[PDB]
Parts: C-alpha cells; sequence; structure tokens
C-alpha cells in the first residue's frame, strides 16, 4: 500500500469508475449538456497570445472533475509546489533543490538555497550568454583565420540536446541572421562524421555542453571534433576561438584548450531534463538571438505564475496532470500521446519522452515502499498532419485507449496559398477529435452503403469494418501564434503537469536512478569487445552476442 | 468469441500462462541453462552478411516456444502465407491480392492474379525507373534552362513518404553522385515553404507520388509547388522537365503539366505502407541509383525466401510475431519498442508505426466478428543511445512491461577514431539488454552503498531507489553491415512478422477503412473555417474550437 492506494479521495474515485464507467459516453454527454465545452474548457490570456485548454472530450463529468481537485488537495500538490519554489530540496533521495523556474525568474525576485539568492548567478551567467551571442551573431568574434562563425554545433547528450534541439527547430522562422545550429548527440560516429563532412573548421563553433565535462558519449563527440579542427588549425591556441563549455567544471574546460571566461555555467538543481532554460539554451540563443530567448524564458516564467496562483480547478498544469491521473490509474491506459498539428514543432513529442517519462517512469515513493499502482505512462507522437497517415487507424479502429493532446496555432507561420494549407490543417485538426468521440454507428453506416448502391451482400460483408465506436478521448490545446514566447509558455506547461502527477503518485520526479546500472554494465563490456578472445563471462545471451560481433566484424561483405 | 479466442492452442498458451507465470524469471532460467542462447536464437546468412536474431532475454521456455508454434499451425500461417504468395486475393475486405513480395521478385517466377502473370508489368516500371535515373545522376536530364539536377523533392504522405524517407536516410552514405532529396508530405505549409526556400528551381525535380493523382495533401502541396516553379519559369510547358509523376491516372497527371511518359505505374495490390519497393521507391533509387535499389529489393526477396522455406519454430519473422503475441495476448503489454543503434536507422522506428499499426490496428474479424482479445500494438522507439539518454529510466524502473527489439550493425559506416565511437555503441547495445534482464537486487545494491561508505542511515534510505527489478525482456537483432541489402532483408522481416500476427488475431493486415471517418468530417469543416460567422453545426467541443480559431484570427501578438 502506497501513499496514492490509502487516499481516500482516490478510492473514491475509483469507487465512481467502477460504478458509473459503463455509463461514460462523449455523443451522449455533449447531447445531454449544450454547455459542456464551456464547463470543461480553460481560457488563459497571456496578454502574448491566449491559449484555449478543451478538455471536454474527455471521459469525465462534473463530479469527476470534482474529485480529481479532492485528490490533487489531499494529496498536497499546492504545499509541493510551493516547496519547489521556495528552493527546498524537494529531489529528495539526491538532496536537492529543483530550481528550472529560477532560470526564467523575469521578476528577480530572491529564491534561496542555503541562506543565499540564486537570482545574481542566473543573472550573471544570462548577462554573459547575451553578451556571448552579440559578438558572434554580430560577426564580431573571428575564427582563427579572421572569418565570421557560421554554423554553431552542440555537442550533449540527453537533457543537453533535446530541448535545444526541439526549440530551435520550432522557432526557425526567428533565425534570420543567425549561424546555422547542429546537434551532435549520438555517440555512434555516424552523427558527428557525417556532420563534420558539412561544415568549415574556420567558421565552425563548437558548443560542448556538459556540467561535469566527463560525460563519456559527449567530450569523446568532443575530442572527435577538436581533433578534426586540429587537423586543419594545428595550433592549439585556436581551440579557444572554436570551442566553448557549458559546464561548472573548470579545471577540465581549460586542460580542453577552452578559455575558461567562455563557459557558461549552471546548477546541481537544474536538471537536465529541465535544463533548456540555463546556459543549455547557449545554441537556442545564439541562432534566434538574445531577445528571443529571453521570451522564451518569459513564456515559461508567465505559465509559472499561472500554476503557482490559479486555483487547482482553474488551473492548466493541474488539469492536464488529473486528467492523466483518471486515465492512468482509473482506465489503465499505458501511453500517452502528443499530437502537435504542427511541423516546427516535430520534435515536441520526442522531448517530453525525456522530460515526461525520465521523471516519472518511477516505482519507489518518498517512504521507500514501492509503488503498487501505475505511474508515468508512455509518451509518444508524430505531428499531424504526418501522424494522422501513419497511426491513426489504430487509434480509431484498434483494441487501445489512447489518451491524446492535439495542438495547433491559429496562427500559421507560413500563411502561404491565402492561407490554404492552414485551413486544411486546422480542420483536420478538428475532424479527427470529433470523429475519434463520435464514431460511426453501424445504423449510420448501412445507411451510407445503400447510399452508395452497395449490393445487400457487399453491403453486410463491408457493414462491420466500417462502424467506429468512437467514445475516444482528447485534449485539445488551441494557441494564438507558435511564438518564442508561447513555446515557453507551453513547455512550462507540461513540466508542471509533470510535477503534479508526480506530486499525487508520490515519487521523485526529479532524480533518475534508472540510468545507472547500464552505464555500469557497458564500462564492463568496453575493454572484453578489444581483441579476438572468446567473452564467457556474462549470461550465454550477453556472451552469444559479443562473440558473434567478434566474428562477424571481419566479415568482407 | 473471436477466432483467436475459441482456438484449443491459444487456450492452451493461455493456460500454462496462469499456471506458470511466476515460473519466469529470465536471471535463474539463465543461470540453469547454459545453452540458453543457443537454443532460443537464429543465425541467418544471406551470402552478403549475417543476421543474428537473438530472443533469448525473453520470458520463455522451450514448452512455450513449442506451445507458440502450435498456435501458427493451428491458425493457418503457411496457408495464409502460401495464398498471399500465389496471388490470391487476402485483402478480403477489398477483394485485392496482397503482392509487395512480387515487387522484389528477383527471380521472376510467374504470380498471376485472375490468371495473369504481374513481374511482366512490374519489371517494365522497374526498367523505366533505371533510365530515368541514369538520365538524371548523369546529367543528362536537364531543367528549364539547361541546368543538371541537383535536388530530387518528393511529394506525399503516409506510404508514399514514410518508406522512401527511411530508406534514403539509412543508406545516406551510398548516395555519391546522386541529388540531394527532400521530403514533403505534411500538408501544414511550413513543410513545403521551408523547402522551396532553400532550392533553384532551375535544377530542383519534383516527384508527386499519388496512385489517384487526387489525394488532396499531396496534390495541394503539389500544386504550390508547381505556382512556386512557375512564378520563376513562367512558361507551362517547362513543368514537364521539372515534374514527373508516381500515379496510374493518366489524365490528371497530363492536366497538371507532366508529361505522361514521366508517369511511374504501380498497382492495387500494392498497398502504401508496402510501397516503397515499387515505383513510390523512384526517389531511394535516384539517391542511391538504381543499382543499389536492386541490392535493396534483393535483400527483401532474400528474406521472403526464409519466410516461405524455413520451419516455423525457426523462421524468423514468425518467431517474431509469437513473441509479440504472447507479450500481447497474454502479458497484455500495449507497445513495442524499436530501438536501432544507428543514426543512419533514426526513421525506421517512425516507418513501422505505419507499417505495423495501420496494418494490425483492427478490431473486425474475417468473418465480421469483433474481436475479443487485443490486437497490434502501439510501436515507438528513438535511435540508441538517444532514446538511450531520454527514456529508458521508465524502461527500467517504471511500472510498465515493454516488448523491446535491440538492433545494430557489427561494422559501422563511419569507423572513425579506430573504431572508438562504434566500440561504445555497441558496448551501450550490448549492457542495456543485459541490464533489462538482470537487474540489480537488494541486496547487490546494499553491498554497493556500504562500499562507498554510505551511513546505515542514508544507506536504508537510497537503498530502494537503487533496485532494479529487471526481468524485462528483449530481442537482440545484429547484422554485419547495414547494406542496401540488408536493410531489404530487414524491413521484409517486420513486414512478415506483421503479417504473421495479423493471420493469428484473424484480422485483415491490409486494409484501413479506420482512417476514413475523419476525411469524412475535414471536408463538411473546410468551408465553415471561412468567414466570421459563429459555427453551430457539430458538438459544443468543435464548435467552440472553431470559434475560438475565428476569433483568434484577428489577434496581433
Amino acid at each position: 500500500m502506497a501513499a496514492l492506494t490509502r487516499d481516500p479521495q482516490f478510492q473514491k474515485l475509483q469507487q465512481w469508475y467502477r460504478e458509473h464507467r459503463s455509463e461514460l459516453n462523449l455523443r451522449r454527454l455533449f447531447d445531454a449538456n449544450k454547455d459542456r465545452f464551456n464547463h470543461f474548457s480553460l481560457t488563459l490570456n497571456t496578454n502574448h497570445g491566449h491559449i484555449l485548454v478543451d478538455y471536454s472530450k474527455n471521459l469525465v463529468t462534473e463530479d469527476v472533475m470534482r474529485m480529481l481537485v479532492d485528490l490533487a488537495k489531499s494529496r498536497g500538490v499546492e504545499a509541493a509546489r510551493e516547496r519547489m519554489f521556495n528552493g527546498e530540496k524537494i529531489n529528495y533521495t539526491e538532496g536537492r533543490a529543483v530550481l528550472h523556474v529560477a532560470l526564467r525568474n523575469r521578476s528577480n525576485t530572491p529564491i534561496l538555497v542555503d541562506g543565499k539568492d540564486v537570482m545574481p548567478e542566473v543573472n550573471k551567467v544570462l548577462d554573459k550568454m547575451k553578451s556571448f551571442c552579440q559578438r558572434v551573431r554580430s560577426g564580431d568574434w573571428k575564427g582563427y583565420t579572421g572569418k565570421t562563425i557560421t554554423d554553431v554545433i552542440n555537442i550533449g547528450i540527453g537533457g543537453s540536446d533535446l530541448g535545444p534541439l526541439m526549440v530551435t527547430e520550432a522557432l526557425k522562422p526567428y533565425s534570420s541572421g543567425g549561424p546555422r545550429v547542429w546537434y551532435v548527440s549520438n555517440i555512434d560516429g555516424t552523427h558527428i562524421a557525417k556532420t563534420l563532412a558539412q561544415l568549415n573548421p574556420e567558421s565552425s563553433l563548437f558548443i560542448i555542453a556538459s556540467k561535469t565535462f566527463t560525460t563519456q558519449e559527449t567530450i569523446t563527440n568532443a575530442e572527435t571534433a577538436k581533433e578534426w579542427f586540429l587537423q586543419a588549425a594545428k595550433d592549439p591556441s585556436a581551440v579557444a576561438k572554436h570551442f566553448v563549455a557549458l559546464s561548472t567544471n573548470t579545471t577540465k574546460v581549460k586542460e580542453f584548450g577552452i578559455d575558461p571566461q567562455n563557459m557558461f555555467e549552471f546548477w546541481d538543481w537544474v536538471g537536465g531534463r529541465y535544463s533548456l532554460w540555463s546556459a543549455i539554451g547557449l545554441s537556442i540563443a545564439l541562432h534566434v538571438g538574445f531577445d528571443n530567448f529571453e521570451q522564451l524564458l518569459s513564456g515559461a516564467h508567465w505559465m509559472d505564475q499561472h500554476f503557482r496562483t490559479t486555483p487547482l480547478e482553474k488551473n492548466a498544469p493541474v488539469l492536464l496532470a488529473l486528467l492523466g491521473i483518471w486515465y492512468i490509474n482509473c482506465f489503465g491506459c499505458e501511453t500517452h500521446a502528443m499530437l502537435p498539428y504542427d511541423q516546427y514543432l516535430h520534435r515536441f513529442a520526442a522531448y517530453f519522452q525525456q522530460g515526461d517519462m525520465e521523471s516519472n517512469g518511477k516505482y519507489i515513493t518518498k517512504s521507500g515502499t514501492r509503488v503498487d499502482h501505475q505511474t508515468g505512462p508512455i509518451v509518444w507522437g508524430e505531428p499531424g498532419t504526418n501522424g494522422q497517415h501513419a497511426f491513426y487507424q489504430l487509434i480509431h479502429q484498434g483494441t487501445k485507449m489512447i489518451p491524446c493532446d492535439f495542438l495547433i496555432p491559429v496562427q500559421t507561420q507560413h500563411p502561404i496559398r491565402k492561407g490554404l494549407h492552414h485551413k486544411i490543417l486546422l480542420a483536420n485538426f478538428l475532424a479527427q477529435t470529433e470523429a475519434l468521440m463520435r464514431g460511426k454507428s453501424t445504423e449510420e453506416a448501412r445507411k451510407e452503403l445503400q447510399a452508395a448502391g452497395k449490393s445487400p451482400e457487399d453491403l453486410e460483408r463491408l457493414l462491420p469494418h466500417k462502424v467506429f465506436e468512437g467514445n475516444r478521448p482528447t485534449n485539445s490545446i488551441v494557441f494564438t501564434k507558435l511564438t518564442p514566447f508561447m513555446l515557453g509558455a507551453l513547455v512550462a506547461m507540461y513540466e508542471h503537469k509533470i510535477f503534479v502527477q508526480g506530486i499525487i503518485w508520490d515519487i521523485n520526479s526529479f532524480d533518475q536512478w534508472g540510468v545507472e546500472l547500464g552505464k555500469q554494465l557497458a564500462k564492463k563490456i568496453e575493454p572484453e569487445l578489444d581483441g579476438s578472445a572468446q567473452v564467457t563471462s556474462h549470461d550465454a545471451s550477453t556472451n552469444g552476442l559479443i562473440n558473434f560481433i567478434k566474428q562477424q566484424r571481419e566479415a568482407r561483405v
């Protein structure tokens, strides 16, 4: 018995579900309540765009929502939220604060950790980022042969990669006048090799993103880039004009050949998967400009404030979190699909696979007892309409219930053909959730087939295949335009959803002990791959795979 | 009750699982059987590289595998296979044959549909492709100002896009002397606009992929490309040097301005999600050359024969399918992760999201009866080590069982740093499945904590969070090298896996009636978006969303 399962509000939810779930049908709910949209949607005015969070096409009633809010209160969500914002060490397995909200604290209200306001250091780094971006983008910063920088290459793994990549992809229209950005993350040599082949050492700037500056994959990639660079430049002192670090390890950064005045710091209370708001976002600021980076921070700051000051029943991240709890812990849905109808957001779902799954893919509660319920879902998705033409067949007519978040900006960055493309995109965004909710009954389908002139035999044969059961729930999140500020707000909104869910489950959303074993076992296997000897030190499978690898690496195909 | 649930072998499988589920622990299974890898792995020599399908880190015993194979026999897998290969109309809801295997039938052994051999038509199109490719690649084919083609842009959705994109990405090293390739699929105007912004109309060749040549999204994109082209070229007759078609609609192709000689045909027995082997693969052949395209076809042909002649108990696609049935229909796993440790294969999982999910995300059986069991799983993943640093926390320490296919080539296309990068990649590939299988016990973690000098209190506090329960099953698929031939073999293997699961579930893997409703509803919404008038013709949510869109159209942000 974990905290969640012992909670009385949760038990009430489970009981309601057992006795009413058979009665949850979206067509009937909408048919019976013309005010349903008004009662189950939230409109936020950020002053830089509106966000409509329409959660009306969910398998919930007023009572369900009331009970879910009651659960949030019973589980101490608000108090936990205050602990985070106040700089308390809520990352309890690692004794650390959790302060990505400090990174984007534009108001500069003091946030104390161990007796010291963190804002001065947050702002010192931001100031350094701003100066650097101005120098690089303006052409002031010269390469070793006196040329301007045309390409910036971020080298990092996990949280040092996904955020910056997703945001620069999403904000590509705001990069006029910025250098090209490249992301190298995989230790797979293909990644760095194929990137370097397209670059000029005289005009490329590498950004090595690693807090410790000892991260294996990242430093290997970094060392490979340096070797390539020196092959052309020869002079070790030239490295300082072409490599900067996002790290705190001054000695290692200096030893690499980077001038430490170009080491951009961040802190223990910045989790990698919450780090794009820090120095880690340097490649974003370089690409779209520091002004745009500040707008991104400001958007997140707005949402932070929304989350902090809004009554639970009208609090966007809380409601999203609660809906997820309902589908995960009552309906048992393993996954959560994120489907932005926006090609610029093509890596948004991939970003939340880390942000969500690495945060809440957990099983030990704060008290040390194992959970006896589900925790975080498997997050997945492709942007519409691409995903729509790949896997929606399964969403509409498969055997899995799959909560989906559909997202779209009202205004497109590319209003080509007098808005025709965006009109079709919007129509599909709307129709898909409508279809998922409504379905098509046997009766309706039969009438279509008859109207189509199908013979009775053909009709009876095809009929069942044309039926859509519907009742498939979705959220529709519509926002004015995907600007830097609005993206900031949207990302922060999901960060706080994830936080609320973790508090409810009583897990630690901010550690990641689950990455350790794989790292340990890889270090053991590395040296064993060298040479031609048979390996017999592991289970038979691991041995067998290693031995096949040894046999085949000498094969001439 | 559906076919599967009525099947005596399936019931036998279920009884066994009910009786012995808790007898399935990988760590113990491997400790008890030193020959486990040997008994639960396949080695395939294709003459152009080996494939090791190591399915030993799965929750199975010899009895379980026997029962699974017996299930495949009972469900008539072999007879269904022969029907496919013999050109019978196994796509029963549409009354069509399913002959992607004919597209790569290098043997040219006759395959008849309605008494007529399809190979001549297949080969005629292939010869056409070969000639066109030679002309474009050699510089013989020139644009409207006499320049050679430097860029090829494929415009299509779903199956007309994903396969060609995935394969050209995977085979990038083999594209020397080929034009760059671009893929435009999203109706979102950003996709075509950001693509066209980087192109010169004088040296760009557009490939319009659509059987009917009336596909709304594809044709909208195509017309946008043509308008951009003509803004530069002016002369309508120049469209014929810059646009070709993958279609059978001669009339519409001619009307578009394409020379009918440059219409590359395919057939109703080529499913879109099985079409890269046909004319739909033209961009592949253009990028990496027709010879490399033939090698891709040849690899698939090799795997088709393996699937055809190998006893079920040692038949790769069959075993992969059967393991999936075990996890889906007995263990209840909703998902299947595909994790290639290969950056070139970064779009492999996405491809199989359509291939698998659009095929088997079904709920009506051959007899018209609704299934009463699960069908296709939710397929997802990212390449290692990228995904490894994103979401593996949840795979190791979350509350979901997630069957994972780990894939990797022994030989890298980029053996930089004297093989150091690939060494580290392989070590992680190996360590991850080893870790997932083995886990780390309370006692093992305790010993580590003591050794690190943790106080008893600190130790007891952290201990449970450091435990890995393990027993997480995986397949490891290792192949000599990712050449065009090997990629063909791999994709075909998965195609047949999907086919086998579909036969077992008694669903139609080859239709997609699930896409109709959304299309119908979108068509109704399009004209409603025009104008300022409030919409009230739908459910309250759909109306509300539309009205918010109309409102926010007018906002300046």
